[PDB]
Order: C-alpha cells, then sequence, then structure tokens
C-alpha cells in the first residue's frame, strides 16, 4: 500500500506469525511474500506441536496464510528489490519497479525481515524428481521418516554440519556414509574424533554424488545413488534410500548488505532471545537470525517476538 | 527407574521438548502431575478458544490443542506419567526426583535422570472473586494479547485490575477493542514506571480509578453465561457499587512454579529461572528451562513451544557430548 505501520518481508512461519499478531492488534500490516517459504517443498511435517498425525508443509503454510489474512494482513504477491533504511520512513521497492528515480511501492515506520535461510542444494540430475522423496537437507526434520529406517543413507559435505548430521542419522539408518569431495575432513578436530569412532558411520574421502536414481511412480522414493571417485573417475551405482545435503545455508540477507549488521556467515545479528537488530526500527525473526535450530516451530516463535517488540516500538513512537 | 532426560510440566514447552527428544529416539519421561498446582495439561486447558496459534486459521480450543500435543508426544515414545514432582536433588551426578506424598525424608526417588528440562509454566494470578469460577473465560481473563480481541469485549466496557506496568500496558492494549477501559488500582498511586504511567493517564479511552477493588463478578445465569456487571468497592470509604462491565482482565503479576528448585538454579527478582538469552541454558550445567518459567516478556504458547524445542535440541546435544 501507500503507507502502513509495519511491513513484513517473507512468507515463512516467522513472517506469518508476526503478521497474525500484528494484524490482530489492529495495526494493519502488509506482508511481502514474494513472487513465489522453504517449508512449501516439504511433503509432511511431523515435529510441529498441535498436529499429532503430521501435516503437509504446503497446507501448513496455507493455514498460516489464511490465518494472517483472517485478522486483516494485506498480503501482496510481490518481491522486494531494494530497501532504503536511512530516512525517517523506510522505503521499499518492488522488483522490475526498482531504480534510482522510481517511486517506492510501500513505506512504513517499521519493517520485519523474515526472509528465511534456505539450505544449499547441488541440483544433481534426478534431484528435482526425488527432492523430499528421498533427498533432504535437515537431519532433525526428516531423519526419523520411516523411509530411511534400517536403510543405507548418504551424506554430502565435509564441514561440521556434515559430521553432526551424519552421526544423528545413525539413529535410524542401517548405515551412514559421508561423501566428502576432497580429502582431510573440513570439520572440527574434536567432533571428527567421535565421527570416525562411531560404528554405524563411514567417511568416504574423494567421492562425489553424480545422479540420484529411484522409482518412477507417483511419489517415487529414492533407491540408488551414483557416486564417482574424484581422482580415478570410476563411477558406480550403490544402494541408497536417503541423501542428505549437508553443505551450509544461504540467509536471504541480500537486501540489507551493510544497512543492518551481519555476522561472519551472513546471518542478521540480533540481540539473543530478541528480534532487535542493529538498526532501531527493523527487526529480524526466523532463519535469517537463527542458524543453530532452523525449525518452523522456533521460527514461528521468533516471529511472534518480532510482532510484539514491533508494537512496543510503534506504541512508544507515536504521539 | 532411570532415564536419559526427565521433563517436568505439561504445557506447550514441556511437550514440544518431549516431541523432539522422543523423535530423536531418546527416553524422555514427561510428568504432567496429579493436577499439579493449572491442572495437568498446561495453562491452555483453561482457555476456551486460541486464535493466535499459527496453523489453526479457524482457531482451536485450548483443551483440544494440548490433547493433540499430548498424543503427539506419546506417539514418538514419551513415557508420560501423570504424577507430581515434590522434591528434586540436583547435587549428585544423577538428578533425583520424588513424587508428591511419596517424598519422605529417607525415601527412594521415583525417577532419576542425567538431564532435566524445566517447563513447569508460570500461571497468572487470580483474585478468587465470587462469581469468578462462573464467568472465567466467559468474561474474565488474564492475558490482554490473547483474549482482548474476542468479540464479546469489542465495543463494551472493560475493566483492568492492577497498578503495575503490566496493568498499564494491558489496559492501553484493551483500548483497541472495548468501548471504555477502566483500571482499578488498589492503593492511591500507580506502582508502574513514570513513563508508562505518562502514556496511561494520557490515553483518552482509559480512566484510572485509584483506591478501588473489584469485589464480585455478576452476569447472566445460563449455561454459558457471559459477564454483565462488576461490583467495585472504594477502599477508603468502603462503599461498594455495581457498574456495567463485560470484561474483567487480571493484570497482577505471575507465579512461576519454581518452588521445587528454590536455590539450586539461579532465579531472578520476580521468581523466573534465569537462562542464557536465546537458549535454555540455566545456571547449573545439566538442567535446562523452557517456557514461561524463563519467559517474562512474551508469555505466549507459540513462544513457549518454540523455547521448548530450544531446550530439546540443547538437551540432546548435551547428552551426545557426554557419552562420546
Ligand atoms: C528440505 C527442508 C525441510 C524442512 N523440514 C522441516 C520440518 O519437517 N519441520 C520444521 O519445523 N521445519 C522444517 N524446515 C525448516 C523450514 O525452513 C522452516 O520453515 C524455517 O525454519 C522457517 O524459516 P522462516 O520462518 O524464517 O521463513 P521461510 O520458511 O524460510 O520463508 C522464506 C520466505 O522468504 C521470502 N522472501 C525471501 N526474500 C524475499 C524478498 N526480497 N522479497 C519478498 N519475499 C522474500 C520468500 O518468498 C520465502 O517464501 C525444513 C527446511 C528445509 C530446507
Ligand atoms: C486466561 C489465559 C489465556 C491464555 N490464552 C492464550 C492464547 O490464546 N494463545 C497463546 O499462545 N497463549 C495463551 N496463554 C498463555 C499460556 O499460559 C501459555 O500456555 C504459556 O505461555 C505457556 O505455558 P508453558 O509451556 O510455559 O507451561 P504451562 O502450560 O503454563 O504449565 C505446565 C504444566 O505443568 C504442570 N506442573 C507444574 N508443576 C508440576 C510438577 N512438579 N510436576 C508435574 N507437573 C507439574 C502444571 O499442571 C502446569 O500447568 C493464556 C494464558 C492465560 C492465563
Ligand atoms: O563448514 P560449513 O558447512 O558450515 O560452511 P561451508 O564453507 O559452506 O562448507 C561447505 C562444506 O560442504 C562441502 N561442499 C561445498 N560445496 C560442495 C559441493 N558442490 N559438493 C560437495 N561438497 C561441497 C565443502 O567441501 P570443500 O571444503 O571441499 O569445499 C565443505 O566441506
Ligand atoms: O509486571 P507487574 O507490573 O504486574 O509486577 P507486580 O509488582 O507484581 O504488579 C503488582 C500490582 O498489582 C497490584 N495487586 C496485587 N494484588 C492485587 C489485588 N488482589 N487486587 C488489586 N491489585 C493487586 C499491586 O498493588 P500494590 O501497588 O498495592 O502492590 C500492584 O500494583
Amino acid at each position: 500500500m501507500v503507507h502502513t505501520k509495519v511491513v513484513i518481508i517473507g512468507s515463512g512461519p516467522a513472517a506469518h506469525t508476526a503478521a497474525i499478531y500484528l494484524s490482530r492488534a489492529e495495526l494493519k500490516p502488509v506482508l511481502y511474500e514474494g513472487m513465489l517459504g522453504q517449508l512449501t517443498t516439504t511433503t509432511d511435517i511431523e515435529n510441529f506441536p498441535g498436529f499429532p498425525d503430521g501435516i503437509g508443509g504446503a497446507e501448513l503454510m496455507e493455514n498460516m496464510r489464511k490465518q494472517s489474512i483472517r485478522f486483516g494482513t494485506e498480503v501482496i504477491t510481490e518481491t522486494i528489490s531494494r530497501v532504503d533504511l536511512s530516512s525517517k520512513p523506510f522505503k521499499l521497492w518492488t522488483e522490475w519497479n526498482d531504480g534510482p528515480d522510481k517511486e517506492p511501492a510501500c513505506t512504513a515506520d517499521a519493517v520485519i525481515i523474515a526472509t528465511g535461510a534456505n539450505a544449499r542444494r547441488l541440483n544433481l540430475p534426478g534431484e528435482e524428481t526425488y527432492w523430499q522423496n528421498g533427498i533432504s537437507a535437515c537431519a532433525v526434520c526428516d531423519g526419523a521418516v520411516p523411509i530411511f529406517r534400517n536403510k543405507p543413507l548418504y551424506v554430502i559435505g565435509g564441514g561440521d554440519s556434515a559430521a553432526e548430521e551424519a552421526m544423528f542419522l545413525a539413529k535410524y539408518g542401517s548405515s551412514v556414509t559421508v561423501l566428502v569431495r576432497r580429502d582431510k575432513l573440513r570439520a572440527s578436530k574434536a567432533m571428527a574424533k567421535r565421527l570416525l569412532a562411531h560404528p554405524k558411520v563411514t567417511v568416504r574421502f574423494n567421492t562425489v554424488a553424480t545422479e540420484v536414481l529411484g522409482e518412477k511412480k507417483p511419489n517415487g522414493l529414492m533407491t540408488h545413488l551414483r557416486i564417482k571417485n574424484t581422482v580415478t573417475g570410476e563411477e558406480e551405482i550403490v544402494d541408497a534410500n536417503g541423501l542428505f545435503y549437508a553443505v551450509g545455508h544461504d540467509p536471504a540477507t541480500a537486501l540489507v548488505k551493510g544497512q543492518i549488521d551481519l555476522d561472519e556467515d551472513g546471518y542478521i545479528i540480533t540481540k539473543p532471545g530478541t528480534s532487535y537488530t542493529s538498526r532501531e526500527g527493523v527487526f529480524a525473526c526466523g532463519d535469517v537470525q537463527d542458524k543453530r535450530y532452523r525449525q518452523a516451530i522456533t521460527s514461528a516463535g521468533s516471529g511472534c517476538i518480532a510482532a510484539l517488540e514491533a508494537e512496543k516500538f510503534i506504541a512508544e513512537a507515536e504521539s
């Protein structure tokens, strides 16, 4: 709209819970969901409290969407291009309507950044066919799914996230193998000590996954993985029911890029347990600030925090 | 017996923590209590309809939400025992716990564990007025953010009890919906901050009535009868009066159920468990606290459920780094 109290950028649990609380407080919030959350790709969420029989990630975000629009959130399906966090009112620009001499599409006195932080994928051949049908990126979320229990599981990555998620997947899978592309695991020295000592995990140095094979049916599962030795070049097909990407994540902090303080890995720095960023007036909730948990129930919680602390900012600001 | 982690509580924090530990193939035991202190199930069981919980766009009853959250905990394998913890001994290597009425000076603990999660909640104080039981959640409430928007209070006279900052904060919040908001301070001057009192006395739709106490709650006499009148009493003269009131919101402080610890883990001035910000790490290594026991700024179920997951991951990480 032309002007509102608070504008929210995002479409995940943090962006919607903030919209729910902010709209129920009669504050008229506008939500920029984008021209398209990472939870929409998940097939079934079973670790969310209140849904004992599990819930599809697509309908969960649809429930949270209608719950936001119920209390009066102006949700416009447009992508934010640039943000001007320097003048008194924060200015926002739509994509394809950007530019140095264009009029902003929406301005507000406070903005919430809940743009998520997606896990990096490798875009292997067959990945699109078996994503969330055998391939995943969160060991805590999908590791307990029955399709991985007592089955061979494979992990991609050599960092600390790989070793941590590999030993976690050993609780369910019959065997866990980690495919580091180079030699000499990149992870910490102490965590690697317990990794190579764990019986149900084996690290395969100089190995890269080339393509994902599986069933070709409605909702086909993953059955085989084609791995390739990176020095000799001999490719082979091995049994694999689960492939977990364990490379780092990419926080969507592109819009700020200096306006708000960031950390070494790219996430938005916020006061712990709070949504207060380094610039007073803009708050950050969800995976943009969280790198240690990366859960929907935790992002939804921090989204409620960003809503309440924005209303305290707005209340103490007007006359 | 003996287990890896024991959880004390039955609220959203206690169950979300139990859900993640049970899905992680652990052996968590959840003690809902024998209707300990809010009955077994959490403080949400008293609320009639929760509309600000994400994932339920048409709202959900607090009773059914915690029952869904209960079966979701037992689904992944939590040993949920409906017994109340009386004493806890967090001095030896394994944490010892005793059931109520089975504590004894020299009795054997009912369950011991290497890590404990404290999600025992923090209930809002009630005044036990006459008619409160008849009109609780039918006109009476204790959270302005949760129930302030309910249609039965919109464009109606609302009353707030308390003189602290929580009173002034919740009173101005209720002004968004009610026709008029009146706050009943017991003594002769607001206990709140000078700046928070400034915005209170300046808000047009609120009026502060010093030296006034609510004595009785009046309303309809039907099965689901709403609140219609409130009997207030001037505390200097003693003259009682009956005024129109569709909503009564308690805004006195809260009571953390931190009685079992009482010194073992560090507490704050108001009684909440102090924890490292953004984490469930308490002052004693090995015990974690999630939910309203540590949260005094939000006091929401979605935030307690989130903090319960925080206590869940950091408890599972704590056990992993201990045996390996
Ligand atoms: C494969 C995978 C599986 C997962 N499974 C689970 C699970 O089972 N249970 C669970 O609890 N969690 C799960 N998660 C975590 C999930 O990502 C949570 O939803 C996440 O923690 C919530 O992040 P968020 O609240 O910050 O918003 P997000 O869910 O990350 O939403 C991101 C939104 O930001 C929008 N956006 C970004 N930039 C812009 C911009 N300039 N302009 C406009 N809009 C923008 C995008 O449109 C996008 O929709 C999974 C994650 C992945 C990657
Ligand atoms: C009238 C009212 C309305 C509310 N409405 C909403 C709403 O609409 N939406 C929302 O998100 N929040 C609402 N809340 C907030 C509500 O209190 C949340 O549930 C709370 O913030 C989170 O509770 P908790 O998980 O921290 O633990 P709690 O649920 O508060 O308590 C845990 C339970 O553990 C039990 N227990 C205590 N001690 C022991 C012991 N030794 N042994 C065994 N068991 C024990 C008790 O029965 C206790 O109830 C409302 C609160 C009130 C008072």
